[PDB]
Formats: structure tokens, C-alpha cells, sequence
């Protein structure tokens, strides 16, 4: 679980997303797994507007930080996990290390801020839905 609080807005993982989620819903995209919710409340993240390919995310199921390196956001073949079937995720970026389905919504941070949010795992690696493109977050 997790999510970025930017402005007036709350950026989950769509799979994880709740009713109130879809009830307040500014964005969604599937192929992205992302989910973008209004909030009352203003939040304390600031996004990363780079192209880093270093940083260091939240694991939940090691309760440690890590630092990675990783690839810049593609379009990727996800093998199956218990909440998404095997297929094509968009602005995706990979690294080595640990990831669960618990572990979604843990943030990737670089020296400039919040990068994306775990969204994908298993066989060594941990994939990061990017959110740095998403120029609007910062406005309205
Ligand atoms: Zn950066």
C-alpha cells in the first residue's frame, strides 16, 4: 500500500484504488496503473521532474529503504501477479531488488523528488509506475 499526496491530489495504484478513489476521480489509466483521486487536504510530496535513473524506494516487506538503479519508463510484458494478469504496462521503470504485492505504492525518490510508485514485482526485480511526466499534478 501507498500514495503520493501532491497539491490537492491523492496518486495510487489503480488496482489498489477505493470507492472514494473513483468517486473523486481526476485520472485513471490502466495500462499505467495509476489512479488519481481529488483530496480536501494538501499534501507534503514534491514530484521529480528529471530523468534520474538512480534513487531509492520503500519496501514494506523489508521495512527498509533501498537504493537502486533503473531504467527509464517503457513500455514492458508484466508476468502474472495476484492482482493483474500477464500483459503490457506503460511508463514503467525497472530495478533489481525486492518486491511483494504489498510492496505497491511504496515511493521511489531521486534528489529531486518523488519519482513513481512500486507497481510491479517478482524474479528479482521491482517495477516503479513513473509519475514525472504528469506535469499537471503540479497545477490547478
Ligand atoms: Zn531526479
Amino acid at each position: 500500500s501507498g500514495a503520493i499526496y501532491v497539491g490537492n491530489y491523492r496518486v495510487v495504484n489503480r488496482h489498489l484504488a477505493t470507492h472514494n478513489d473513483w468517486a473523486n476521480l481526476v485520472w485513471e489509466d490502466s495500462s499505467r496503473d495509476l489512479l488519481v483521486s481529488s483530496t480536501t487536504a494538501q499534501g507534503c510530496d514534491t514530484i521529480a521532474r528529471c530523468d534520474c535513473q538512480t534513487g531509492v524506494y520503500y519496501c514494506s516487506s523489508r521495512r527498509k529503504h533501498y537504493p537502486v538503479s533503473f531504467s527509464k519508463p517503457s513500455l514492458i510484458f508484466v508476468e502474472a501477479s495476484e492482482y493483474y494478469p500477464a500483459r503490457y504496462q506503460s511508463h514503467l521503470m525497472l530495478a533489481v531488488g525486492h518486491s511483494e504485492p504489498g510492496d505497491c505504492g511504496g515511493i521511489l525518490r531521486c534528489q529531486h523528488g518523488v519519482v513513481g510508485i512500486v507497481s510491479t514485482g517478482g524474479n528479482g526485480l521491482v517495477g516503479f509506475a513513473d509519475v514525472r511526466d504528469l506535469l499537471w499534478l503540479d497545477e490547478e
